[PDB]
């Protein structure tokens, strides 16, 4: 934009692959065969939930021309107490959570969302992903503080050994504590842009994980 | 057949292309050079709005174990009177609508959603896509119920010359009346499954139109 | 080169399509249903034959540090009198030639190779592609003359209505005479580089035609 | 199942990735930082040379209606004593060989080609890949005939630590002796079909290695 009307292509380009370590859920499960129960963790937004609907409504409602809504407690109170009714669960997360429950793993959610007075997100997640009481843990609302990775200390405190996420800070949080960081693709219709460069730390990336 | 742990791949598969007539917005615009203002139409769901958030919420709320919510007046009243605040506008639609408005074309929206006593979808569309009053037209609810007209009939009635849509029936509606049916890709995280085979009738398909 | 060790990617990029009019042999055949026999034409190199072996040997033998071999009659005499024994027929060409024979079309080959005193290329092609005597025509060695498209006059003289080729000059030769130019992908292991931008004239490009 | 004229596609399919451990030459080089000179090995056919031109010519000449040419001493004498002048060196091999030569590694070639009284393949490889005398080693012909040793046995004998190849048996040869087997993609225009499933054993596969 502007760009050629008819750009064309060639077969080198058509076949070209980025050097990324792609994995499947089955390969992950296999890599863990025989490992006793451990703590694992998931980012929420664009990892287990397509939550752009609420973030989109939030932006339009609270800061149509800026990102200020993300620092607005009135927004977080809406986002954490019912707007996830419009959040669409990701199939990759159904498969991963089922797999970790099968293993007897403890499941944590560690999100950059700000903490609120009350939250119904933990219930939404347990219900939608059919997580038994024993495997489920209340969502950790780690917040966002420029200059800090707010998730890293939580991964250490909960002894989380595998952390799934869509953002660079999810992968580097895992790296910070020596955990296995595994990338989920953010959907291209997410309102959180630009899309991250999945694989840019040499981490495993789950195939087809945009849905 | 087994789904092997390590299925591998090969370069025939990597380079394989489906025989699709892909087009860009710029190519479509070029094809209309010198053509006077005309009526054009858009399907709504998965064409201009990723509306799955409301449909997802509707299914959970009104028929968690069936598709009955789609025949439930209580759902439609919610879906057509505010749940599109959580619908995510598609960039392909922003570009198409901008291009057609610039041409002075009349913009119509023709949806298979069930009609309701009131609807705020028209306003949502005009506001989000910055459609001037002179180009905007209230949403048309098309279908097979008594007193309704089909998508085809509405295309005919409004002399719509190009119809954009994600579903097979959008393309056939256009074909049935000699209009130009152009396909938009349904996002893979849509809750309306299975995904259509874009290009199934040899129609033009807009590149990168999943977002 | 140099470039990031771990470049990563994202799902917009993974799904991204160039706006190209891809077609299959079956679609081409269907587009011609009911059309009586006509003359059609094929480029040779990287269209029907992977002839890089001979061109590679030629370069090494006659001009290791330049492109001068392509103006050397000693090279052309080798290339046109047996080095095509090492040229690998393309499956796309088997399918197209079979289809055109089925139609009763007259088949021509129009190549940028230079003419020689004798040539066994016509025999190689008739033999390998099982072309009956009635459909077969002796190869036209049109040569290469910077500033001219040497193929265009031949397409006009033989009333060729469809011309298949891998190079830009094949497509523009067709355009020059009002014929239907259809692009075949040059294989990425061809020694003729850079690869052309297939589709850069808005022409049809045959899927999977690199082999 | 029908192969429809207009099969269409969808964005799940467009974005679909096989779970492959893709790597680049730069990543492999990085993994060897600080490692002293070692022996490394390459398969020949479809790993470093696109040798299909000679194999194609051999099949046509010696067994047009079978695979018997591969057991024909007359073919092998031609194939190993000059027909590689028509073989096209692979760019991936240029990069790997350059990288390993720069490391001071010993370069071995281990092929399943039948042995002959004389062979000029070693010279072809040294000349085309600019392999210095100190790094070069004569081609090893491995197999199951009396007095031969298998690829595995030769890897063991030469203490080859990394083995590059296109076929399953190249990867298993490395695996059988605890060497690092790294896969190169076989070009889709190779006459050796079907193409292998690169990554079938969870091994590293070099990106873009079809040329
Ligand atoms: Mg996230
Ligand atoms: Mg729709
Ligand atoms: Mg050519
Ligand atoms: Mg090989």
């Amino acid at each position: 934009s502007p760009s050629p009307l008819n750009p064309g292509t060639n077969v080198a380009r058509l076949a070209e692959q980025a050097p990324i370590h792609w994995v499947s859920v089955a390969q992950i499960e296999n890599s863990l065969a025989g490992r006793p129960p451990m703590a694992v963790g998931f980012d929420i937004d664009d990892t287990v939930l397509f939550s752009s609907p609420g973030f989109w409504r939030g932006k339009k409602t609270f800061s149509p021309e800026s990102e200020d809504y993300l620092k607005n407690p009135v927004f977080w109170e809406k986002m954490n107490n019912g707007w996830d009714e419009f959040s669409i669960p990701k199939e990759v997360a159904r498969q991963l959570i089922d797999m970790h429950v099968r293993r007897g793993d403890a499941i944590f959610f560690v999100t950059g969302r700000s903490p609120t007075k009350t939250e119904t997100v933990s219930k939404t997640l347990a219900d939608n992903f059919h997580i038994p009481a024993t495997n489920m843990n209340p969502v950790i609302f780690a917040g966002d503080k420029p200059g800090q990775n707010t998730k890293s200390q939580w991964l250490q405190d909960k002894n989380i050994r595998i952390f799934y996420g869509d953002s660079d800070n999810d992968i580097t949080a895992a790296r910070d504590v020596g955990a296995r960081g595994i990338r989920i693709l953010r959907a291209s219709n997410s309102t959180y842009k630009p899309l991250p460069q999945a694989g840019a730390f040499g981490e495993e990336v789950i195939v087809n994980s945009e849905y």
